[PDB]
């Protein structure tokens, strides 16, 4: 398992949590020095448990699929909650079995579906460590509209920070003050599957992307990624989605 406590949290302790989260995801190889997530994991081993504590020390446990860093569902006290999608229904056979009741949320975990349920797109929802405190508090007691927003904060401050060093550093900048995600943050979230695919294809194409990827850089400017010498490949991306799952 991995844990993060908002009480006494600082940029350093958040960084240690994101390092713990990356290190809990299995890999058999690295592609251009980036861990390659597994094509498949059978049984309960597919799911990592993340224990998150708000400023007041109240806790949820979040189940994460270790093949793709997707959040499946979470446990709050004696109630489990799962996304309305087949991967999450399967997860509910293995995690949080001892919950008194299991609620299926009225949405999948897709960003587009969560944004419709929340009533706002990601670009308008402030993120940061205070926002994550609020999200844990929201998820402790069922409210499906509030939960959608809280889940968009939770996904970006955990899974997306695990995937990209830049996003980890953006949340560190928001340790004591929330701010809507940067243009580069949204670009990277949207591009993870595409970048993962092109980096794996670059093995066999001399490090050259078969299809260049258009991103937004840390200054808000267009950058076209053509090959593995790009900063996004050498420094930023931390995990690759296996091409078998694309
Ligand atoms: N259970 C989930 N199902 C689908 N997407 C999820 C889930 N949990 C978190 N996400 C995020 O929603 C996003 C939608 O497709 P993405 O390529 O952007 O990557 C995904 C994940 O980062």
């Amino acid at each position: 398992d991995v844990s993060f406590r908002l009480s006494g949290a600082d940029p350093r302790s958040y960084g240690m949590f994101i390092k713990d989260l990356r290190n809990a995801l299995p890999f058999r190889e690295k592609v251009y020095n980036i861990p390659l997530l597994l094509p498949s994991v059978s049984g309960a081993g597919r799911y990592l448990l993340m224990h998150l504590f708000n400023y007041d020390g109240k806790t949820i446990t979040v189940a994460v699929d270790v093949t793709n860093v997707y959040i499946m569902g979470y446990l709050a006290d004696t109630t489990s909650y799962f996304f309305n999608e087949p991967a999450a229904e399967l997860a509910s056979q293995y995690v949080f079995r001892d919950a008194r009741r299991k609620i299926t949320l009225p949405y999948s975990g897709n960003y587009e579906r969560l944004q419709i349920a929340a009533g706002k797109p990601r670009e308008k929802i402030p993120i940061g460590l205070p926002a994550l405190d609020s999200a844990i508090s929201t998820l402790l007691h069922y409210d499906s509209t509030a939960a959608a927003g809280a889940l968009l904060v939770l996904i970006q401050t955990t899974a997306e920070a695990a995937r990209f060093k830049y996003i980890e550093q953006q949340i560190q900048e928001r340790a004591y003050r929330d701010e809507v995600p940067s243009l580069a943050t949204i670009s990277l979230e949207n591009s993870w599957s595409g970048l993962s695919k092109q980096i794996q294809l670059a093995q066999g194409n001399n490090g050259i992307f078969r299809t260049p990827i258009v991103l937004v850089d840390n200054k808000g400017n267009r950058v076209q990624i053509t090959n593995v010498t790009s900063k996004v490949v050498t420094s930023n991306i931390q995990l690759l989605l296996n091409t078998r799952n694309i």
